[PDB]
């Protein structure tokens, strides 16, 4: 009530590293999203300087899901994630999705996702975030195997330093 409930199906499934800028988030459970396919791309264009790849966004597609992590976090943040999820800019858009753990409850929570780019392949580090964080809260070990198939591009230069420890551990 006084706080809120994210969903996020990216870079933010890794708990080392939503934590970075949102150290007080806190594992929720773990949640599909049906009719929605998952996707890689330039916002507006643009090359993500931090990634050095596609970032992670979604599209309403029968038969599709995506599995992601709700995290509770308190309402303070609000305006913290939308403008850590580049909303002012026209990154992201604000989001309210229904999803439901594997129990079968449904949830309701805020998320995001690109209303204007154009499909690219993220880098290897974007794509060993997603897969530390899919392995580590335990998404379905089958949609795992959907997130290790992916593609990267070839990118292998000096990467953010904070997250290369991460990814060497």
């Amino acid at each position: 009530e006084e706080s809120f409930l994210y969903f996020a199906y990216g870079s933010n499934l890794l708990t080392e590293r939503i934590h970075l800028r949102n150290p007080s988030a806190a594992f929720f459970c773990v949640a599909r999203l049906q009719d929605f396919k998952l996707d890689f791309g330039n916002s507006q264009g643009k090359t993500s300087q931090t990634w050095h790849g596609g970032i992670a966004t979604i599209f309403q597609s029968p038969g599709d899901e995506v599995w992601g992590v709700v995290w509770k976090m308190n309402k303070s943040n609000l305006n913290s994630l939308d403008e850590q999820e580049g909303v002012k800019s026209g990154m992201y858009v604000v989001i309210e999705v229904k999803v439901a753990t594997q129990e079968g409850k449904e949830i309701t929570c805020r998320s995001y996702l690109m209303t204007n780019y154009e499909s690219a392949p993220p880098s290897p580090q974007y794509k060993k975030i997603i897969c530390m964080g899919a392995k580590e809260n335990g998404l379905p070990l089958e949609y795992q195997e959907k997130l290790k198939a992916i593609e990267p591009n070839d990118y292998t230069g000096k990467v953010s330093e904070e997250i290369e420890d991460i990814i060497k551990k």
